[PDB]
């Protein structure tokens, strides 16, 4: 019994793992020359692990925690105590919106939990930003929320469905747990454990047909792969440019076209000494260096690791920037915090920007009017099942990518 | 003499006020802020050069604008558009276009858009221009080039914008090739100077509008009640949603106002001892913090050189929280990527004011996926309340459109 898995990111890898354990022959088809998709770890010469893709899970992410245990891996706690530079340096723990502004937000979150699907479709016509401004939240408070949500969405609240953001705020992601050896230890552990899996590299899927009890997937090279079932883990843009016979369901196609992938750019600097003056260092800014942090994984490392996460148009600013420019953006952020000292940079690692046709720059974001898109993207098409972070309950997370694989494999 | 209330003193409100005043109607002009002109503002530099911190250019064929400028005894100047691009490498003006295949696809789509019914336009409007053109076979590289080509108008990513709206805009896309002698604020000041029988109320935002018994009653934050036979709103979309209306706005108009996203356009001028460019008619695009940089000088035989910078999107917030030293460095790094890394001899700097965006938008109304019909809804009168401003116009998001919107509203009084 052969099952085709399309895409070798963590959802594809976890699907392949679960299938292979039940004695199914898996045909895993990957567009690029590497497995792991939006997960990528660089081992620095210091022994520190640099997560250029997904770096954190939440302590309560059950799928991830269960798989990490199953595979004999280990997690480390990552303390989140973030300063903010906005107008002035604001110490960690001191810059949230006012308790009364939070009460308005809690009321709207509970309202979205209580209303029916028709009411939710109506609320989804409006951006979270415009909806909160209409409900009397200040521009100042909305800017604070934009920092607080930035490491998840990677884009402005002006871009996002009010309904989706209020839905997400029931159980908002926290980035407080790392995998020992970096997040690519998890992807590699899955790869090391596949049995009876043929992997095709550097050969994107261009067409999918189903009929006569078979799924046939054709790649760019002209290779035809047949199976009893297929699990798509492909990003939304690829669902629309692959040729399907028969055609994707009308709502699934529209839903793939509504998805807007956010733009999350990561830079690590390897430094001679600590540029921060406190433990558990992290800080937000509106500058090109949006979020900087002590990223070190090797607790007794001489070299120090400064991580930078920049979202939105900052991705394109950084993709255009030289290494000296990235160092300066980071030094200016440290200077506004009262540091400024010329950083002693030994090495640099940044995001790869050349294969975004296959590997999204960020996570699926849900603009106004996209209500229902996850349900439509998840819906099976006979023996073609759909997974990926954009199909999950906890969408846009490693947890969600993994949970999506279980949901698809359980249908066969 | 009927009284007409004009809400907002940007160029649409000032032109409405001028038009009404010309026929002898008593106008009550209500402005939220301490200045008239709204998204138009000109700083006069000590060099004699005019710095347009707001709207800078009209198109040669913007007839509403050209006709009014002539009528107020003002003059225009030509602005040559020859824009370089830094994107991977320095690409000289005229050498950077989308692929011929992609240009053919875009030509056919812009043609298709004027030959499909309203059901088809509503369906196309569900998708972003970016995702639609990618689906239709345009490359990421082609879409990044269009993003530069359209940036001085929209001031935001094509990933934000209705496919339908952008295809509809491409039949007559705005070109920025004409400036006003003395800066754009010469026009707003000439309107202010030509008002007769106009009471101007400053620093007193409208908070409620009622209509009944053949009158419109407008109330301000201070509690002033102004009565009129008719009322022209030039207010931006967010203000329509927060003002209390009795009777209430039509559901489609309220939704339309809540769908509008205002782009974020930040402007800086450097006054320099020496030209940092090496050609005449200099301008250049990049993805850097300094998105569009240009020779902005207006004064002939100026010793002092004026470098203008327009930056959009998240660049607005980056710049709003930047020091003057950082702004200079963002501009020097943009010049360095074109081959001019020489230190700048900076005499003075002027930037965007960021503090009144509640009342004065940071950019132009943009129309995301799902916003099909918003302009028609925002324009629609409510008895003797008429709607104007750039977001109600055929050439929405321009000075021309703001001016045209005033004529359409005043004609109905
Ligand atoms: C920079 C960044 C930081 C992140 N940080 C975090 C974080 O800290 N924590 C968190 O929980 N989440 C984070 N996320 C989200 C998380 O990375 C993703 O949700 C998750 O890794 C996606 O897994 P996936 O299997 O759904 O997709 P992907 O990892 O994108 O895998 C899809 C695969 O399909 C392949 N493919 C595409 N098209 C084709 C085709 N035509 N044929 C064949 N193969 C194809 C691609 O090459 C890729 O390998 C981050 C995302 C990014 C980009
Ligand atoms: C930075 C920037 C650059 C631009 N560049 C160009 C360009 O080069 N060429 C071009 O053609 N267009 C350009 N535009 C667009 C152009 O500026 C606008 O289309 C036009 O000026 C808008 O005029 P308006 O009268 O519709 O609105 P505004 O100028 O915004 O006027 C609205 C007025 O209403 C007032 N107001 C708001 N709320 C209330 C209230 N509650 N009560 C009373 N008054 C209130 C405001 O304070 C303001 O004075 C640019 C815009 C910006 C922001």
């Amino acid at each position: 019994k052969t099952v085709i898995v399309m895409g070798g990111g963590i959802s594809g890898l976890y699907a392949s793992y679960l299938l292979s354990k039940t004695g199914i022959k898996v045909q895993l088809i990957e567009a690029t020359d590497r497995l792991g998709g939006r997960i990528r770890t660089v081992t620095d010469v210091s022994g520190n692990f640099l997560d250029l893709g997904a770096e954190w899970i939440q302590a309560e992410h059950r799928t991830a925690k269960s798989l990490i245990r199953e595979l004999g891996l280990k997690t480390t706690d990552f303390e989140v105590q973030s300063d903010l530079f906005f107008g002035s340096y604001r110490k960690f723990g001191t810059w949230d919106i006012s308790p009364k502004s939070q009460e308005i937000l809690n009321k709207l979150v509970q309202m979205n939990s209580k209303i029916n699907s028709t009411q939710q479709q109506e609320l989804d016509r409006i951006s979270f930003y415009n909806f909160l401004n209409y409900q009397g939240m200040s521009l100042e408070d909305l800017n604070i929320l934009n920092f607080k949500y930035s490491l998840y969405y990677g884009d402005s609240l002006r871009s996002l469905s009010a309904q989706k953001v209020l839905s997400d705020l029931v159980n908002f992601p926290k980035y407080n747990t790392r995998v020992e050896g970096g997040m690519e230890t998890l992807t590699r552990a899955l790869v090391s454990s596949l049995e009876n899996t043929e992997i095709i590299f550097s050969d994107p899927v261009v067409s999918v047909s189903q009929g006569e009890g078979k799924v046939i997937v054709t790649t760019v090279s002209g290779k035809k792969i047949e199976g009893n079932a297929c699990i798509s883990t492909l990003p939304a843009n690829q669902l629309t440019t692959i040729q399907w016979d028969p055609e994707l369901d009308k709502e699934k196609k529209l839903s793939a076209l509504r998805i807007r992938y956010s733009r999350i750019y990561k830079t690590f600097l390897m430094l001679r000494e600590a540029p921060w003056t406190r433990g558990s260092f992290s800080a937000y800014s509106d500058s090109v260096a949006g979020f900087i942090y002590d990223a070190g994984t090797k607790i007794n490392s001489e070299d120090k690791i400064l991580g930078m996460i920049s979202t939105g148009d900052r991705y394109d600013i950084l993709a255009s920037s030289t290494d000296a420019m990235k160092v300066e953006y980071i030094r200016l952020a440290l200077e506004s915090l009262g540091q400024g000292r010329e950083l002693q940079v030994l090495r640099i690692q940044s995001s790869e920007t050349s294969q975004s046709k296959f590997i999204p720059t960020g996570i699926a974001t849900f603009p106004p009017g996209s209500y229902g898109s996850i349900i439509s993207l998840l819906k099976p098409m006979d023996r073609i099942f759909f997974a990926g972070e954009h199909t999950a309950e906890l969408n846009g997370t490693v947890e969600g990518a993994l949970a999506s694989a279980i949901r698809a494999v359980n249908q066969v």
